[PDB]
């Protein structure tokens, strides 16, 4: 139930999708195509439903993490860039859309969590976690706090989790071993546990989440929070004086962010994979169409290499990079959608103190490689 | 034609018969029911006919692929596991043997092709299809060969296939479209081309066959050979030192091969179905009955969840898991059986010379489908 003729794209609701909607807005200016843009709920749980039927947008944005996914169920259409095209992004990017030997997505950027603060609160950001607790109880008696941040999705914890020696999926003679998992190592007990304790200790508040943690620096109640390039455009308009910086060490280590490719993909079943093709190559990916994006809501370091001179006037960009080159790149394999599944119910229990440490990541490694996972696995590849 | 009051099986000559029949044996001292277990050779082709008539087995093994048409046809009980027992089993492996909405079969294992590697040989099994020629052309110097594998059954060689675009009948929505065959693609194509290069080039012999890839690869004639977990037993025995691993990629993409699931359906004929359903769910599918199989041929991922424990061990059993998802699980649909006929005729043409691999594929499209749709487009006059 695709309709022909005109694109529809799915763009999570944290993105800049009114810049992408004036992208389109070109589009249909020049091509008469009309260009719908939208930003459901659980767009990355939606997607593979809808499309496992044949319906669904034309062109779905995402981190690269999930369209491994998405492309092992055929969920997913080949793209066909010229080398003309490729010759216009890094690499690196292209490396992160590729599946199976196979390109299934567009890159549009590179993305990172860094450590964002308030500097009339803390003109000096702490170099390290362990330093926190201690950085909260002297704000708590100004009426502030040090730190708040999206606490129900693992993707904002990982990076503390990582830091002493967390990890995904080993990688290991050119392919991830999905059977060597790393959220039940010493480090990752670790990290969780010294983000347990400042919950325990009431530096944090395990209910925090984003639209929280969000307010309360944009109306300058905490001195930092944690979040991505997307976040900045927000806070400008709340004129709080803030800084972008390196993520705080643990155990001396550096956090670990996980590096995340915001891609395009083109839906299986689309009757415009022609159409998706051109506005995506001749129109987004272009100096003018991404600026557009970025002036809405900060891209990060963007996939086309011409963008790199504007870039070059970010320091933002400097921190994100500093925190990507510390962290770790997320798998794309399809296995990578349990695994959240699994570290997202894990962190949210030890926080919520439902479970032990040790307890939640034990159920985590468990339900995260398992062959109950690979069989489930075998038939999710059949369906989705 | 089924005599009452005993049971016999049928099971592949290639898996663990002798430990089904020692599992037969704890069954006939705790009912006094005597279990046979037999192998007859073209046992798939067999059961479907002698079933028809009333006779053959009480019980028959075999991969999930051709239970669809036995259902069709009416060869085959529907089972009636309760949810106690339902549950016992990764709900994967009850999807496979499910035909029409009904559950046809008990689940047994899932199979898959790897790579069976030498280490002393070829202590870095390739990772490309692609370098084999070479690799060959090194070994024949010495006085090996690269790569043996069975060339008689389209089995073997539809990873290869499969790699670059083939597929049997198109999964979408919920169902198979009979309609949209695609042995007859480039990707089909270049993967058999590739098969037949590597015959006319004599890294392969066309006429290569099960038990000459199997002695040559036990004897240490060949590096590699490409076979499922049943093998694994006899390679033991020859104290090969082996490694089992992800299939060589092709053209960049994985190599895909089918997955199966081992089966065993009731007779529909038979007067013996609720022994054979005891047998199955209280001998069979318990660790104590999977383990008395397996230490005879290897099963692969045995679909009885607590079984799990063994099977995490075994790194051969890893190779096979990864190796399933990188390929395609079978279709059941009736129309598999002439799909079947269809491929083994075009590999078997192309890798012969008897017909181009254009020729041959285009010819294996034609006859996978089906003849009904065929005589229904004559209705066009
Ligand atoms: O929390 C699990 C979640 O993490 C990542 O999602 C990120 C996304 O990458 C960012 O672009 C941004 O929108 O924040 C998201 C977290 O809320 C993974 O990409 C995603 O698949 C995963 O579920
Ligand atoms: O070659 C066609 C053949 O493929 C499969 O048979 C496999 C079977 O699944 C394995 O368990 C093992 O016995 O090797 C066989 C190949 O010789 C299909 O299951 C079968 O129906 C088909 O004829």
């Amino acid at each position: 139930k695709i309709e022909e003729g005109k694109l529809v794209i799915w763009i999570n609701g944290d993105k800049g999708y009114n810049g992408l909607a004036e992208v389109g807005k070109k589009f249909e200016k020049d091509t008469g195509i009309k260009v719908t843009v939208e930003h459901p709920d659980k767009l990355e749980e939606k997607f593979p439903q809808v499309a496992a039927t044949g319906d669904g947008p034309d062109i779905i944005f995402w981190a690269h993490d999930r369209f491994g996914g998405y492309a092992q169920s055929g969920l997913l259409a080949e793209i066909t860039p010229d080398k003309a095209f490729q010759d216009k992004l890094y690499p690196f990017t292209w490396d992160a859309v590729r599946y199976n030997g196979k390109l299934i997505a567009y890159p549009i950027a590179v993305e990172a969590l860094s450590l964002i603060y308030n500097k009339d609160l803390l003109p000096n950001p702490p170099k390290t976690w362990e330093e926190i607790p201690a950085l909260d109880k002297e704000l708590k008696a100004k009426g502030k706090s040090a730190l708040m941040f999206n606490l129900q999705e693992p993707y904002f914890t990982w990076p503390l989790i990582a830091a002493d020696g967390g990890y995904a999926f080993k990688y290991e003679n050119g392919k991830y071993d999905i059977k060597d998992v790393g959220v039940d190592n010493a480090g990752a007990k670790a990290g969780l546990t010294f983000l347990v304790d400042l919950i325990k200790n009431k530096h944090m508040n395990a209910d925090t989440d984003y639209s929280i943690a969000e307010a309360a620096f944009n109306k300058g109640e905490t001195a930092m929070t944690i979040n991505g390039p997307w976040a900045w455009s927000n806070i400008d308009t709340s004129k709080v004086n803030y800084g972008v910086t390196v993520l705080p060490t643990f155990k001396g280590q550096p956090s670990k962010p996980f590096v995340g490719v915001l891609s395009a993909g083109i839906n299986a079943a689309s009757p415009n994979k022609e159409l998706a093709k051109e506005f995506l190559e001749n129109y987004l990916l272009t100096d003018e169409g991404l600026e557009a994006v970025n002036k809405d809501k900060p891209l990060g370091a963007v996939a086309l290499k011409s963008y790199e001179e504007e870039l070059a006037k970010d320091p933002r960009i400097a921190a994100t990079m500093e925190n990507a080159q510390k962290g770790e790149i997320m798998p794309n394999i399809p296995q990578m959608s349990a695994f959240w599944y699994a570290v997202r119910t894990a962190v949210i229990n030890a926080a919520s103190g439902r479970q032990t440490v040790d307890e939640a990541l034990k159920d985590a490694q468990t339900n995260s490689s398992s062959m109950d996972v690979f069989m489930k696995g075998l038939s999710k590849a059949k369906e989705g």
